[PDB]
C-alpha cells in the first residue's frame, strides 16, 4: 500500500523523453512500484490555460508509454508557484520517491535536480 | 550475456558505501553482476602507494557489494586516461546498463563539494548515470 514510487519527470514529447520512460518504467517494473510521471508549470498569472492543455497531453503521451512498458504510471501536473527544478525536487521528497529520472542534452533543470534533490537522480540521454 | 551495473569508486568512505549499495540493489533487482573500477593515470604519475590504495578499495567495496547480496568484480583501469574518460570508455566497453557514482567529493578543507570528475562523467557518458549523494 506504502511504496516507494519511481518519479520521471517530462517536458515535452520525444526521443529522449521515451527513453527516460521506458528506463523509469523498467526500474518501477523490477521494484514493484508505480511510476509518478511529473511536469511542472508556474501557476499564478504566469500560466495560461493553453500551458496547462500542452503538458497534459504531455502527461497522456508519457503515461502512455510507462503503461505499454507494463507498469502502473500516474501523472502529476504541478501548478504551484515554482520553477521546475524545485518542483521536481520538492515532489520526489513528498512522495518519498525511489529516485528520479531525468534526460540530459547538463540543461539548465537537470543540473538544479542533480545538485538540490535528496535523492538518487538517473540522467538519461 | 548480461549488462553489468558499472560502479566508480575513488576512496573507503561511508558515502562510497552508500553509492556501492545502491548499485548492489540495482544488480540484485536486475540479476546482473556490479563492475567496481577506480581509474589511475599511470606512468609517472602513479606511485605504488596509490596502486596500492587503489587494491584496497576494491577489495573493500567487493566485499560491500557481496555484503548485499550481489556479485561485484574488481576492475582497476590503469590506461594513461583521465578518470571521467576512462569510466564512461570502460563502461561502454563493458555495455553496461547504467554507471553508479558518486557526486559528491571531500575538499581540502573536508567539505564536500560537486566532484568535476563525478560531474564530466554524467555529462559525456553514453550510458545511463546514477547519481548519489
Ligand atoms: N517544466 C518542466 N516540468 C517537468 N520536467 C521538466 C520541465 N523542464 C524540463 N524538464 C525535464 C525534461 C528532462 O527530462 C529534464 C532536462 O531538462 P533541461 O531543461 O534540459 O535541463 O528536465
Amino acid at each position: 500500500m506504502i511504496y516507494m514510487p519511481i518519479v520521471v519527470a517530462v517536458d515535452k514529447k520525444s526521443d529522449r523523453a521515451e527513453r527516460v520512460l521506458r528506463f523509469a518504467a523498467e526500474e518501477a517494473r523490477l521494484r514493484g512500484v508505480p511510476v509518478y510521471v511529473v511536469h511542472s508549470l508556474p501557476g499564478g498569472g504566469r500560466t495560461k490555460d493553453e500551458d496547462i492543455i500542452e503538458a497534459k497531453e504531455t502527461l497522456s503521451w508519457a503515461v502512455s508509454i510507462i503503461r505499454k512498458e507494463g507498469a502502473e504510471g500516474e501523472e502529476h501536473l504541478l501548478v504551484r508557484g515554482k520553477e521546475p527544478p524545485d518542483d521536481i525536487v520538492d515532489f520526489a521528497d513528498e512522495v518519498d520517491a525511489i529516485a528520479i529520472v531525468i534526460g540530459i542534452r547538463f540543461g539548465s533543470v537537470a543540473r538544479d535536480v542533480i545538485l538540490k534533490a535528496n535523492k538518487p537522480v538517473i540522467c538519461i540521454k
